[PDB]
RNA sequence: CGCGAAUUCGCG
RNA sequence: CGCGAAUUCGCG
RNA sequence: CGCGAAUUCGCG
RNA sequence: CGCGAAUUCGCG
């Protein structure tokens, strides 16, 4: 195909099965035989471990409470799609009409890299240095500058003073268990949307309460 | 022989370097500044890696929805500690002789598959088939026997029986979600004490509660 | 112990 | 329904 | 679990 | 209509 030569043409590789490539960009509501799915399964176990690899080598700090935070970052969705936009994924997607999204082409990128991971005979030592010919210079870039994730109370601030310039309210509801190891559970409220948070400190409960208030929001749009 | 070498041979590898696999095999308690925490980071990703390859290659089934419970058994620590025994890592653990329990161990043989990755000069296909040589079996064992599921509920039955000849009752919370795919929230609860699931189903939900019930129904009496 | 039932939970 | 477990009741 | 059905949502 | 998710009722 014109198109499947462009996108090999980027990756630097050429696929010996050029079924098995279309496969991973075939989203399930274009073929429900043959789509990305499984191939999105194994890609996932193997994009993470060649950007854990990755991180455990050029971190300034090695200890698993700094390396946490990083790697959230870096196996996220918001990531993958800043890498996949190197190669204009959403141009070579075969799926249904406005049906595309940004899981989807995190996802068809995880199933990509196991498909040449499989197309050269599952050779891993291969595949990744194929993956950091073309990452290996972003991924340093985002540990260097230490890029996190933001945590779900700003995340939902954001979002609720981008539509109604309000900002969310957190109250205490309730208290319980022993005062050693105590038990809390605030209440996340903008408008008239509510969500119960539970945790060990009012903040860690406010930051539960907030996920779900967001999850909540989506589905209102 | 040395304990090393007794446990390179139970291996199948001779390690070039002999600090980087008795470093895998070191708790902090004992080694302050050389202790498994970091190499641990990075089998983690390795082995989950090893597993996935091997999952969504012979299961029998090959939809995620099917896949995602049995990777979960498969990269448990309850799992990794079945392969653990083909070693026996209880043996050559470096450790303050009085807290090396379950955890421990799994991080530990995460850990070690990490130590030979490196001083195999980072061969993730060598480390692979090494892997496979000792574990591929087994995995394809349980893959295709399938997993039996532990029944929380009933033993917490035979408890809440025996202690206080009353059995639990559980009770529905919540249950949120689209009704192709609802989530519910259960709140399983014995005399005076509470505890929350969440699951897929009723069922489930209820296990996942009768479960952390029981974990808590230890801590007093 | 065996036989027959009940209640509850689980699996099929 | 069947199997299993727990706790009961009856019979042998 | 198997048989017979209802309801809601998803997919062909 | 057929698949699949969830919740139920009758029978075995």
């Amino acid at each position: 195909m014109k198109m499947l030569e462009q996108l090999e043409k980027k990756l630097g590789y050429t696929f010996k099965d050029k079924s098995l490539l279309e496969k991973a960009l075939t989203h399930v509501s274009y073929s429900k035989k043959e789509h990305y799915e499984t191939l999105e399964f194994l890609g996932d176990a193997l994009v993470n471990f060649f950007i854990v690899d990755l991180l455990v080598q050029y971190s300034p700090n090695k200890r698993e409470g700094f390396l946490s935070p990083l790697k959230a970052y870096l196996i996220s969705e918001e990531f993958f799609n800043l890498l996949a936009q190197k190669l204009e994924l959403h141009k070579f997607i075969r799926i249904k009409r406005g049906k595309i999204n940004e899981t989807i082409i995190g996802d068809v990128f995880e199933a990509l890299w196991a498909a040449v991971y499989i197309d050269s005979g599952r050779d891993a030592n291969f595949t990744r240095e194929l993956f950091y010919k073309l990452f290996k210079e972003d991924i340093l870039s985002a540990i260097k500058e230490g890029r996190v994730k933001k945590d779900y109370k700003t995340i939902l601030q954001e979002i609720t003073q981008k539509r109604w310039k309000e900002r969310p309210e957190y109250r205490l509801i309730s208290v319980e268990g022993p005062h050693h190891k105590k038990k809390f559970i605030v209440e996340a409220k903008i408008k008239e949307y509510r969500t119960l948070g539970e945790g060990k400190s009012k903040k860690e409960a406010e930051q539960r309460a907030a996920e779900e208030l967001i999850k909540l929001l989506e589905e209102s749009e």
